[PDB]
């Protein structure tokens, strides 16, 4: 908004300084005959800064005008030597824009006047920004590897460009073309940059050099979804073992892409990113055999007896709460309204019979199995982002957030057994609800039910919020008319509406239909009712029917192969946090190590094909 | 009807005219032979008139004789200077036929013999109506422009054909060509006449000039929904700043774009038009960024505040209505079906407490703010058309009906509180209904409810209109038999159908099964009930099955992509009404304008892709 207003400022700007400068002015059309006229008056400012920070040779290079350039280089060499001094441009000299415009004659003619091929172009416009339309690094190199001129990456690096560079960021020209959005191009490029890479002294290869963020260009393009330079990049790990006619063996190095544990792999960046297309990473031929065997193997038998052990205590918190404590009231009713027949013991009746010592039993097991859901899920998030590196994963997960809320009700209704207050219904009723409903966790490690439980997340996250505002509000309408139609009449013929908050609730139930229509016959109704009600059937079965075309067709052909996509990716969600939390003599480790087949310390996949 | 009847008969007439002559009938099969004897006998009459005031020139024009008009024209020159005489082609002379037959070497030997180039084709038939298949103008520039003729239209100028010439409806040969079915010919025969205006001297420039409605041909493209011919003409508005690579930074001009208030604008003209191709052009590369940056710059948080006060105005009306004033009946039942027990007090009651006076604080509140209503809706709509535009703005809004409606209701109730009427409870029972589903005005501004909110409007005014036609036929036919079946029976057991106006109302409940089913199994019931409720029941199942059938593929791959981009045309149409009716302190212009960048005084979109 307002920035972005200032860079369109600073642009108009730009173009008022050239047409009022005699000079920038001849340099934008290459009027060379006006670069001579200027000269022999003086040698005057070649040191005219411009909006941008702009010299003329800063405009003879943005407009690709060779014979322009030429007479500010034998004038005034040292305008090689200058970049652009603005917040948005900074560091850019001429050899950055002669690069990027592909101008080969006059970047030749600059690398003869030794432009500094090292320098960085740390302008604000050069930055990885939503706001910026390329990210090319902030050097030389970079720029050519991006506007893909494979003569000028090689006239580069035989004038002494170093491919070792890095940016802010970290990344190196490698880490650049992964970013790109011409894929192909990319690849080519990759090769190109690699084979410079001679030099066994440097101490590491340009493909195993990591950014800030610790990521290789290998574990860039899985992060990016970067599915063409994934395959390209991966078959420098592949090992063919043989070729028997139409099979092939091949051996796959699994460093980088297994989960270790010591550092963030490929799996574990992939699940927790924010990008679509890194889900499609999961198909590629290591990753798919690498963790659907695991899945098959140790994943899945690991799931479904933790599953089992879930149920086994959710039937233990549930009996614990069918035979609560309660006893028959002490006083008499305070108005015929007055429902209530029992009430629960204080703590020193609640265990005086062999019946509530069977059901302590039940509730230590219940006290003790909240608190270990407290220790692995309340400490182990706290390494992670407290809220929102959390809330990341909510988007990804709503279980982390049902189960901890489970456990925390469970302690309330501990705390509110010690102190024997009035009122435990109320805690344990969210339990009893959240804590059955967090089965449908475990339908994921099933394959029938599993992709029809995340179109449960897809529509409540959508389609059914979208319905419940205008839900909310054609309830707060009619319940209101409903409530001042009645609000004259008798309620013991028709008491629906009665006061404010059951009127609010009675026409949430007949919005939805789960309560019949108000109707006495025996008495004379407000004619405003039936007028009011029939409106309200009438908007009702719009909206209701409304929410069925909306559930739909967001749901047939635009999420139906993503909904099978997404179970694959809880799969590999799920697998990644079970070995994470399970000791190696549970979990043994993926692939067949080497050190015994002469292959090294690396972990192997070998897949036949 | 009647005049297209009327049409076939001249028609006919004039292929009856042309064969019981003998002149009219030897031009129409090129008979040149028997154009030379009917002129060896005498110089008789040329000057015969057909059925649309045909002269035999006419006829060898129409009919692509290039010999038999040239023995008209020897023999009597003048017979190129008379047109038609009917007034169907009025005007039309055999110029304006040669070209549209693209006959070059006819007229050329028209030109020769000094035709009028500037012969305005008035006749009922070349007029721009739904009953012509054709608008060519009226000028033979006008026609050759649209037959694709380049050489003609040079033949034309290069005789004194005037290319500033309007026609009734003001449109110059620039705005016909906008008009055209083949919008690729119009592009080239738009360069080809915009090259013809070398003149500096005529005041104004061709593309500039407006028709009888104000439209120039920039504006009409944008009318008609000439998407190929806008984007054409906004290349003339374009200014390439620089070239950066892959990068471009384009200045666009915005003048007649923008809603200067001054005239109406390309922006406002697209909102109001009937043309759904128009659309279309909110998604063109300078109309797309300019309203989604004044939307998401001034346009939404103008629109959430303007909600956020309309949501605490309608809590307060509605508290109002919850407390408003009633007191116990004071005479005794008429009969056992009155239900009544309170009553509204008069005006003098209603305000002896202080409770009646924090309500009467929210009262006043109510009673000003739906006088502001009327204060800016009424007022405003009869600058517009009273009804017709009012209305033509209805089928674009019909939250337009909905405040005023409400607005009227709040002050029905006011003079209803003055004048203390009984029955407060009918107008504020219309009031909060219609209040509170103007709430779902306000969900256009949020991208998650505004897709969804128009696929109600497509519904009611389409599929639930089609359903409730035929669903009030079925009602009337069953609540006709219910109420005869139990006619005779006793209506304390099963009084759903106990006088017709009940009955109508239970069968409209039974159909949308919002009741039961009328039940006692203590009584016998009448035989017929049951064969017809069975009846009602299988008829019912089949309308509300065959709603949702035809509510769903009207609306999956026929309105799904129109519901979003005309979810982006409501934002086009409330950025719009917002920026008119607030002042300019409130809206900053959108653009950069000139006057310190060298550009003048035009306001200007850059636009960096
Ligand atoms: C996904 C959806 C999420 C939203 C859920 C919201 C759904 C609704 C949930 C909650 C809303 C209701 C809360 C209060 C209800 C009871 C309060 C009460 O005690 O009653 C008192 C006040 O009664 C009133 O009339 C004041 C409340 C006006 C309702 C306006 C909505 C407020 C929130 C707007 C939000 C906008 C939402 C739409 C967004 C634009 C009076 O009642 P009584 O006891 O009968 O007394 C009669 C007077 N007598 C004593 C003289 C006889
Ligand atoms: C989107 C849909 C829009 C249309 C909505 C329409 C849905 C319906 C809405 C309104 C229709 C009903 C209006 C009158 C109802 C009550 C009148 C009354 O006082 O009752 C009296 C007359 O009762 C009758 O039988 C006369 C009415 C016959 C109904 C025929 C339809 C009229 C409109 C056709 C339009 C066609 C529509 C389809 C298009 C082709 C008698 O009733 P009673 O009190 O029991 O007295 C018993 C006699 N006793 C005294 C001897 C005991
Ligand atoms: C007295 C004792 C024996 C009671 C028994 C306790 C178990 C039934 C509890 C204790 C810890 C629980 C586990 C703690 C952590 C998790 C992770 C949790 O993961 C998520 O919900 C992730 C969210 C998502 O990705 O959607 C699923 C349940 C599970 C396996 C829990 C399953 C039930 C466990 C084994
Ligand atoms: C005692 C009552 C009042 C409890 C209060 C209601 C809410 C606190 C709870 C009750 C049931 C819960 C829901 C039960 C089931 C699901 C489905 C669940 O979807 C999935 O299974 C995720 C997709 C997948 O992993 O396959 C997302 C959470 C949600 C909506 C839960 C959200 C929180 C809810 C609404
Ligand atoms: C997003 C989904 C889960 C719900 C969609 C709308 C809800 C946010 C609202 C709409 C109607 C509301 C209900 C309508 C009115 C009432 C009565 C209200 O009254 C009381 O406090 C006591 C019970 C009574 O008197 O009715 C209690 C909340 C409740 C059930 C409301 C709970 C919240 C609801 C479901
Ligand atoms: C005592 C006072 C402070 C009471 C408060 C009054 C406001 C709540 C009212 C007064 C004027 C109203 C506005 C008058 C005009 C309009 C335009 C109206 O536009 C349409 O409905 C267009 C129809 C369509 O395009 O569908 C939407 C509501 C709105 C913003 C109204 C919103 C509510 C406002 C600000
Ligand atoms: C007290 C009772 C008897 C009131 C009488 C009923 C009608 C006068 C009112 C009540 C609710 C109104 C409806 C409430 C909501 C809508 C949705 C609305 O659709 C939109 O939101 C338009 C699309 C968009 O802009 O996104 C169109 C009008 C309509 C059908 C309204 C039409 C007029 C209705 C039926
Ligand atoms: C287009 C949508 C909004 C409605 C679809 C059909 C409506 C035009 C008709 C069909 C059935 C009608 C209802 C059926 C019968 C009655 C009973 C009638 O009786 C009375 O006057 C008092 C109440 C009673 O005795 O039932 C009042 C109107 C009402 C509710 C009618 C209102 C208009 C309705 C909804
Ligand atoms: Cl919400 C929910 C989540 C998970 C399950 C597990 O359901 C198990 C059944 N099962 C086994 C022991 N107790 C129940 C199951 C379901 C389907 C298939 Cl095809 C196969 C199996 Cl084994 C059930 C409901
Ligand atoms: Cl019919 C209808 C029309 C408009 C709204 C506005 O709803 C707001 C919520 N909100 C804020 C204050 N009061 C409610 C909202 C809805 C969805 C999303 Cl994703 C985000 C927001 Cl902020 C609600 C119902």
């Amino acid at each position: 908004e307002s920035w972005a207003q200032s860079r369109d400022e600073q642009n108009l700007l730009q173009q008022k300084r050239i047409w009022e400068s005699p000079l920038l002015l001849a340099a934008k059309d290459n009027d060379v005959q006006a670069l001579n006229k200027l000269l022999k008056y003086e040698d005057c400012k070649v040191h005219q800064r411009g909006a941008m920070g702009e010299t003329a040779l800063h405009i003879a290079a943005l407009y690709d005008n060779l014979e322009a350039a030429m007479v500010l280089m034998e004038a005034a060499p040292e305008l090689v030597f200058e970049p652009m001094t603005s917040e948005l441009y900074e560091g850019q000299t001429a050899l950055h824009i002669a690069v990027v415009n592909q101008n080969m004659n006059l970047v030749r003619a600059l690398l003869a006047r030794r432009a500094s091929v090292s320098a960085r172009a740390t302008g604000t416009a050069f930055r990885r920004s939503p706001c910026n339309l390329i990210y090319f690094g902030e050097h030389p190199l970079s720029f050519a590897a991006c506007v893909n001129s494979e003569e000028i990456v090689r006239l580069l690096i035989e004038h002494g460009a170093d491919i070792r560079a890095q940016d802010s960021l970290g990344n190196t020209v490698l880490h650049i073309l992964i970013l790109q959005p011409n894929k192909t191009f990319a690849c080519q490029m990759y090769n190109l940059l690699l084979s410079y890479d001679r030099h066994g002294d440097h101490l590491q290869p340009l493909d195993l050099v990591p950014n800030h963020q610790g990521l290789t260009p290998f574990k860039l393009a899985g992060v990016e979804g970067n599915t063409v330079m994934f395959q390209h990049l991966m078959q420098k790990r592949k090992h063919t073992q043989w070729t028997y006619g139409p099979l092939t063996s091949t051996l796959y190095d699994l460093t980088e892409i297994d989960s270790s544990g010591d550092e963030q792999s490929l799996l574990e960046l992939i699940i927790t990113t924010k990008k679509r297309e890194a889900r499609q990473i999961l198909d590629q031929t290591p990753v798919k055999e690498l963790v659907s065997l695991k899945w098959k193997r140790y994943g899945r038998p690991y799931f479904c007896m933790l599953g089992a052990i879930y149920l086994l205590y959710i039937i233990c918190f549930t009996m614990c709460c069918i035979y609560r404590p309660l006893k028959p009231r002490t006083n008499n009713r305070t108005s015929p309204r007055d429902n209530t027949l029992l009430q629960q013991k204080l703590l020193q009746e609640a265990y005086m019979t062999p019946k509530d010592d069977i059901r302590l039993v039940g509730e230590l097991v219940t006290v003790i199995g909240a608190i270990i859901i407290l220790l692995v899920e309340v400490p182990d998030i706290f390494r992670m982002g407290v809220t929102r590196f959390f809330g990341q994963t909510i988007l990804g997960g709503p279980f982390h957030v049902l189960i901890i809320t489970y456990a925390f009700m469970v302690l309330v209704t501990m705390v509110m057994r010690l102190i024997s207050a009035s009122g435990e219904v109320v805690p344990m009723s969210f339990a009893l609800v959240l804590g059955w409903c967090n089965v449908m966790y475990f339908a994921r490690g099933f394959q029938m039910l599993g992709p029809f439980t995340i179109m449960i997340q897809k529509m409540i996250f959508g389609d059914l919020m979208r319905f419940c505002w205008l839900m909310a509000v054609v309830i707060l309408g009619f319940a209101s008319a409903f409530y001042i139609i009645f609000q004259t009449e008798d309620p013991e013929e028709l008491g629906h509406f009665y006061d404010y908050p059951m009127a609010l609730f009675s026409t949430f139930e007949l919005f939805l239909t789960i309560i019949d229509g108000p109707a006495n016959y025996n008495v004379d109704l407000p004619f405003m009712y039936s007028i009011t009600y029939a409106a309200f059937a009438i908007i009702a079965t719009l909206l209701m029917l409304n929410l069925l075309i909306a559930m739909m067709g967001d749901t047939h052909w635009r999420v139906a192969h993503e909904r099978d996509e997404l179970w694959r990716a809880q799969i590999v969600a799920t697998t990644v946090m079970l070995e994470r939390k399970l000791p190696r003599c549970l979990w043994p480790r993926s692939g067949i190590c080497g050190r015994e087949y002469g292959l090294g310390d690396r972990w192997f996949l070998r897949v036949e094909d």
